[PDB]
C-alpha cells in the first residue's frame, strides 16, 4: 500500500450514508422530512454493522486464518474513526432539529419535563391503552433470556430495590403494537403541541407497573438493546485450499454469528453483568454502553404534528396516456403498436397490473411466465396468475427462495400456486434473480405473438413509490425472443445459452460489459467520438473499475452517477483525467442503473439492474435491456440529462470523500428528482 | 301420532327464527337495525339447511335404511310449508322497509334505475376500484368449477352471445374484498341518498368487463350460488347393529354430503344444464331456481347513512368497581375478599383480561390452568400464558380441537405454546368444552391458594358484547377444588372423577338435574313451597322435559325462559297445567344458561353454560357453577326478575307456535335487556 489507486468500498459507504445525513441537515427540505430522514440514516447504519461490515470483519479475518494481506486495522481504525466523528455530528443535527422543531410549536420531551398535570393525564392513558402490552419479563436465575428476547428490540432493565436487595426485571418498548411517540395534552398556550416517546411514558409509570405486586424502595430503569449479525454462506465458493487446509478453530470462530448487546451508559455494573450471562455473551460476542435510547430508525415515522409545510408533498402518479388511447382496444395493442417505457414512480405501477390481469382472461392469451422476487407483501400478481391457470394458459412462475432481506417471503408463495394448475419453478439454493420479468404469449390470428416485460426493479408495488424504476413493454421479437430464452435458461440452467441483446448476469456481463468499453478506447485512439456514461448504485468491481481507468487514459470521456459506493477515484492524473463523476441523493431511491455507450454516433443506450460490483457481474440472475427503439433511447437520454444537470441535490465523488455540492455555475437551478416528474408530466399531455 | 306430546325441535326453530323476524317487522326498533336484522334471519336460515336440517334428514334415512318409525315425510312437509310461507313473508317486510328507507331519504336502486349521470359516475367507479377483483372465470369444456369454485359466494353467470353463438363465463361478486352496498352521487336534490348492489354495479359494467377481448352482440347475467351441506360424523355411536348391518348403497348415501345449486330463476335453460354438468350435480345433489340475489346475510352489516337514530345506541361496557377499591393492592385481593359475578356486555370482558395478565409476571403465581375453545381470533390470553411460561408459572393449556364451527381455529393455537414452556393438552377426536374455566394458582404466605374463573359462555372477547354472559372469580375452595378436578377430568378421564357442587357434562348432569327436579316434585308432593326456573336457549332433551312434565303435574311451578327451541308444550290439561314459558328475542344473544330450584325456601342458583338437550348433557363438557356467596346468588335472582317482568320483548311459547308477545297488563312497562343495564349501572355507583 502507498497511494491508493481504487477506494475502500466500506468507507465510500459511509461517505453515502453522510450524503444522506446532509438531507437531514438541508435546510430546502421540510422539517418533518428532515427528522425522518434521521431515521434512514440511523437505519443505514443498523444495516451496516448486520451486514457489510460483519462481511469485511470475515474477509479480513479469511485473510488471517493462513494469509491475511490487506491493511485490514488500518481500515477498521478508519472505519470507526469515521462512524465516531458521523456519531458525534449526528447528534448536533438532532440537537439543532429539537431546537427547530420547538420553533415551530413542536415539543419532544422527557419523563420529568412533564407537567403536574400531563403527569396524571400519562398515567391514565397508561392505564388504558398501553399497560396491556406492557408485562414485566422477571429476571430469575433460570429465566433464560437468550432464547424469547426479541432481536433488535429496544427493552428497559428494571431495577427494584428494597433495601440492600435489588430484583431485576424486563420491560419491552411495544413500538410493534403502539406509536413511538404520544401526543401529550397542551399544558398552557393551545399553541404548544408537545409529545413523549413511549420509552419515557414507561420510565414515568414504572410505578404504576410494579407496585402491584412488588415491595421496594426504590425503582431504576436503563434501556439496552441487543443485535445479530447476518447470515454468512457465500465466502467458501473461493476457499480452494483455504476452507480445506482452514482450522476447526476458525470455522466455528467464522460460521458463529456474534452478538452486540448495547446499554446505557449508567445502568449498575451488576446488572450490565447479569445480562452478559443471561445473554450468552461470549467472546466473539461485543458488549458496548451508550445512550438512553436507541432504534433511532423509529424517526423514519416521526408523526408530522405542524401544517402539511413541514412534510413532502406527494406527487400523484400519471397514467401514461398512450395506454388509454380509444384507437386500442386493450393493452396488447398499445404495446404491439410501439415499445412501451414507463418511469416509476413518476407513472402508475397500475398498467403493468392492469396488463396482467388481463392476460388472465384473455381468450388470446396462451401462457405466462414470470417471476417473483421481492415483490410486495402478499401480491395481487399472484391472483392473477392464479385466474390465467383455473382460464386454461399455461402459466409459469419462477420463485426464487433467497433474497437478500425479503427471502422467507417467497417460500410460502407457492403450496398455493402448484394446487390450481400453475408450474412453479424454483431457484438453486441461495441465488437471487435481481430482474423481473414476464413473458405473454398469445395466439393473434394464426400466429403466437410474445410479449414480453423488462423490470429493473422488482414487482414489489411497494418499491415502485420508494424507488425509480424503470419498466419496458414490448413486441419486439429481437427482445422478446431473447426474454424466454432467459427464463428457459433459468429453468435448465444447465444447458448451454447466448444473448444477443440482452446483458444477462452471469452469463455475459462482464464479456459484454468489457467488450463495450474496450470499444470506445478503441474508438478513442482513433480520434473518435467516445463516451461511456453510467449511472449505477454502487462502482465497485475491480475488473470494471479498471477497464475505466483505461477509457479514461485512452481519451475516452466517463460520466458516473453513483449514488451509493464508489470505490473509483476520480480525476487521477494520468489514470482517470477524464472521469466526472457526481451522487445524488434525494427523496427517492435509484433502483435503476443505466449503460450509454457513446459506440460511434450511433449511441447504444441499456437499462440494467445491475450494479457495477463483483456479485452483480459474476453471481446473481441480472438483467440489462438496450434500448431499440429510438424513441425510448432518446427518452432515457433526456432523463439521464436532467439528472447530471442537477444543481441542488448533486454532490461530487472526490478521493477526498467531501461530499461538496455541485456549484450551480451561471447554469440554471435544476433538481432532477423533480424536473423528472415535469419532463414525464409533459409527455402526458392530450396529443 | 295423535296428541302431540312434545315440539318437534326443528318446528321449534322456524319459530324461533320468525321471532327474529319480528325484530325486523318491530317498528321500535330503528330503521338500520330492522335491515340488520333481515341479514340475522337469513344467515340463520342460511345456517338452518347447512346444519339443523341436513340433520334431520340423516336422522329420518338412518331411520328409513333398515326400519325407519317416525312420521318423518310429514315432518319434512310442515318443515318447508313454514318455510315457504315465511319466505313469502320475508319478502312483504324487505318491501315495506324498502318503502321506509326511502322515506327516511335512502334509496337502494338497481343499475337499470340509474341516472344518465350515475352511469357514468359508476363506470369510472369500477375501473377504478371494482375492476381489478372482477374477473372473468371462463367456463370451457375442460374448466371444472367443482374445485376452485368458492363455496357460499354468490357468482354472475355471464352469457356472451355473438350470432346463434353463446359463450358462458364467472364473475364472482367480491363481497370480501368490497362493500355490498356502494353510495352513488345525489342526483338532484343533496337530501337523497342512493346506494346501489355491488351485484347490480357490474350487472351494469357487463360490457366494460368483456369489450376488451370479446366481441357480442349482447351480454346477459344471471346470479347463481352454491352450498355444501356441513360435516357428519356423530351418528354411528348408536348404530351397535345399524351401522354394522347397514349396506354400503346407505354408508355411501349417507357419508357423500350433497351440493345445494340455486340460480336465478330466468337463466337460459342451457346455462343452467351447463352448470349442473361443470358442478357434478349428482343425484342427492339439489337444484333450485330462484331470485335475483342470494345471501341476503350480507345485510348484517348494512351500512347506515341516516342519522345515528336509525342505528341502536351503544351501551359502554361499565368496570366492576369492586375491583378498583383502594383496599386492593391487586385483583387477587378483591377476589380473596368476595365472590366476584361479572354480566356481560353490561361489563368489561377487561377484568379477566387484566386478572390473567397479571397472574404472568405476579412472583407469588405458581401455575395457571385454562382451556382455549372458541374464543376470539389471535388471543390476548395466548400472549399471556407464554408470558407465564417465561416467568416461571407451571402453565397447562387445554385446547379443544374442533368446535361447531370454529374448529380449525385451535389446531394452529398450539405449535406456539410448547416451544415457550407451555403443558398444552388436546381434547379427544370430536369432543366439545362448551365451559370455559381458568385456575390460578398462588402462594399467599406459605399456603397455596386458588383462584378460578367459571364463564357460562367462552373467552371469545368478540362473544362477550353480543352475548349475554356470566363470569365467576372466586377463591373459594368449595368451589376451587372443583374446578382443579374438573382440568384432572380432562387430561385423564380414564380416571374415575366426582363432584360435590359443580354439575359437570357428561359425568353427572343427568343425574344432578333429575335429581334436584325429583326433589321440587317430592316437597310439592307434601305441600311445600317447591319451584323450578329455568333460564336456556333450548329446552329439547325427552327425559329433561318429561321430567319437567312430572314436575308440573305433581304441583310443582315451572318458569321456562327459552330463546330458541322448546320441544315442551305449556299449557297441557294434566301435563303441564303449571309451566309458564316464554322466549325475549332482543338485541343482545342469551348465552348464559340459569338453573334455579326453590329447594324448600333456600333456593339453589345455577350458572350454566348447557342448554337442556341431549348433547349438552351427555356428549359434551359442560359446566354449571352453584352460587355459594348469598350476595350473588340475589343479584342472579334479580336479573332473572328483570326479565321474566319484561313487556316489550317477551313473547308466549305455545302448542300454537304464535310467537305472540306477552301483554302488558296494568303492569309496568320494561325491556329487560335494557332494565338490566339499569340494574348493573346503579350496582357500580360510588359507595
Amino acid at each position: 500500500g502507498q497511494e491508493k489507486l481504487y477506494i475502500e468500498k466500506e468507507l465510500s459507504w459511509l461517505s453515502f450514508n453522510e450524503r444522506v445525513l446532509q438531507e437531514a441537515a438541508d435546510k430546502s427540505n421540510p422539517l418533518i422530512e428532515r427528522m425522518r430522514f434521521l431515521g434512514i440514516y440511523s437505519n443505514n447504519l443498523d444495516e451496516f454493522y448486520k451486514v457489510r461490515f460483519a462481511e469485511l470483519k470475515r474477509r479480513i479475518i479469511i485473510s488471517e486464518e493462513q494469509g491475511s494481506n490487506s491493511h485490514s486495522r488500518h481500515l477498521l481504525g478508519k472505519i470507526q474513526s469515521r462512524v465516531l466523528k458521523a456519531d458525534q455530528e449526528f447528534d448536533g443535527l438532532y440537537n439543532e432539529l429539537l431546537l427547530e422543531m420547538a420553533r415551530n410549536q413542536i415539543f419532544l420531551i422527557n419523563e420529568r419535563q412533564l407537567s403536574v398535570n400531563q403527569q396524571n393525564w400519562l398515567r391514565h392513558y397508561f392505564k388504558q391503552y398501553l399497560r396491556q402490552h406492557i408485562t414485566p419479563i422477571l429476571i430469575n436465575p433460570d429465566t433464560d433470556l437468550v432464547q424469547f428476547l426479541k432481536d433488535d428490540y429496544t427493552y428497559l432493565a428494571v431495577e427494584i430495590i428494597r433495601g440492600d436487595t435489588i430484583r431485576y426485571a424486563l420491560l419491552e418498548i411495544p413500538s410493534d403494537k403502539v406509536p413511538r411517540f404520544v401526543n401529550l395534552p397542551p399544558e398552557a398556550p393551545r399553541r404548544r403541541k408537545p409529545m413523549i416517546l413511549l420509552d419515557n411514558i414507561l420510565r414515568y409509570c414504572l410505578d404504576d407497573i410494579f407496585k402491584g405486586f412488588f415491595d421496594y424502595d426504590a425503582l431504576n430503569a436503563y434501556s439496552m438493546k441487543m443485535t445479530r449479525d447476518a447470515e454468512y454462506d457465500l465466502v467458501h465458493e473461493m476457499e480452494a485450499s483455504l476452507m480445506e487446509l482452514m482450522s476447526s478453530s476458525l470455522k466455528q470462530r467464522l460460521t458463529a454469528e456474534p452478538v452486540r448487546f448495547v446499554y446505557q451508559r449508567d445502568m449498575p455494573n451488576a446488572l450490565v453483568e447479569v445480562l452478559r450471562e443471561k445473554l450468552t455473551i461470549s467472546r466473539y460476542d461485543s458488549i458496548v454502553p451508550g445512550g438512553r435510547y436507541h432504534n433511532f430508525k423509529d424517526f423514519i415515522n416521526f408523526p408530522n404534528v405542524g401544517k402539511a409545510n413541514l412534510v413532502n408533498k406527494p406527487l400523484p402518479r400519471l397514467r401514461h396516456i398512450w395506454f388509454d388511447k380509444a384507437q386500442f382496444r386493450n393493452g396488447f395493442d398499445a404495446i404491439r403498436e410501439r415499445d412501451v417505457l414507463l418511469y416509476y414512480p413518476y407513472h402508475t405501477f397500475e398498467h403493468v397490473l392492469e396488463l396482467l390481469r388481463q392476460a388472465s382472461f384473455d381468450p388470446s392469451v396462451l401462457a405466462i411466465k414470470i417471476n417473483i422476487y421481492r415483490v410486495a407483501k402478499d401480491s395481487r400478481i399472484i391472483d392473477s396468475m392464479i385466474h390465467a391457470a383455473h382460464n386454461g394458459k399455461k402459466v409459469t412462475v419462477v420463485v426464487e427462495l433467497q433474497a437478500r432481506f425479503d427471502e422467507e417471503a417467497n417460500i410460502h408463495w407457492a403450496k398455493r400456486l402448484t394446487e390450481a394448475g400453475v408450474h412453479v419453478i424454483f431457484s438453486a439454493p441461495g441465488l437471487k434473480i435481481h430482474a423481473k420479468l414476464f413473458l405473454i404469449s398469445r395466439k393473434e390470428n394464426g400466429e403466437v405473438v410474445r410479449y414480453a416485460h423488462i423490470g429493473t426493479g422488482n414487482f414489489n408495488e411497494k418499491t415502485a413509490r420508494l424507488y425509480t424504476d424503470y419498466s419496458l413493454l414490448t413486441a419486439d421479437a429481437r427482445i422478446t425472443n431473447e426474454v424466454r430464452r432467459v427464463f428457459n435458461f433459468i429453468e435448465n440452467p444447465y444447458r448451454p445459452v447466448t444473448f444477443d441483446y440482452l446483458m444477462v448476469s452471469p452469463q455475459n456481463s462482464r464479456r459484454l460489459l468489457y467488450e463495450m468499453v474496450d470499444r470506445e478506447i478503441a474508438n478513442a485512439q482513433q480520434g473518435l467520438p467516445s463516451g461511456i456514461t453510467l449511472k449505477l448504485n454502487n462502482l465497485v468491481d475491480k475488473g470494471l473499475v479498471d477497464r475505466l481507468y483505461a477509457a479514461s487514459s485512452s481519451g475516452v470521456p466517463v460520466n458516473l452517477l453513483v449514488r451509493g459506493m464508489c470505490s473509483l477515484i476520480p480525476n487521477l492524473e494520468g489514470i482517470s483525467d477524464n472521469i466526472r463523476a457526481i451522487s445524488i441523493v434525494d427523496r427517492y431511491l435509484e433502483h435503476d442503473r443505466v449503460y450509454i455507450f457513446e459506440n460511434g454516433g450511433d449511441k447504444k443506450v441499456y437499462l440494467s439492474s445491475a450494479d457495477w460490483m463483483t456479485r452483480n457481474i459474476d453471481y446473481r440472475i441480472e438483467v440489462a435491456t438496450p434500448l431499440l427503439d429510438p424513441r425510448l433511447k432518446q427518452r432515457v437520454l433526456d432523463i439521464i440529462d436532467i439528472l447530471f444537470s442537477d444543481t441542488v441535490k448533486a454532490r461530487y465523488i472526490d478521493k477526498e470523500l467531501s461530499n461538496r455540492y455541485v456549484p450551480r455555475g451561471n447554469r440554471r437551478k435544476v433538481r432532477a428528482q423533480l424536473a423528472i416528474y415535469d419532463y414525464i408530466k409533459s409527455l402526458e399531455q392530450p396529443e
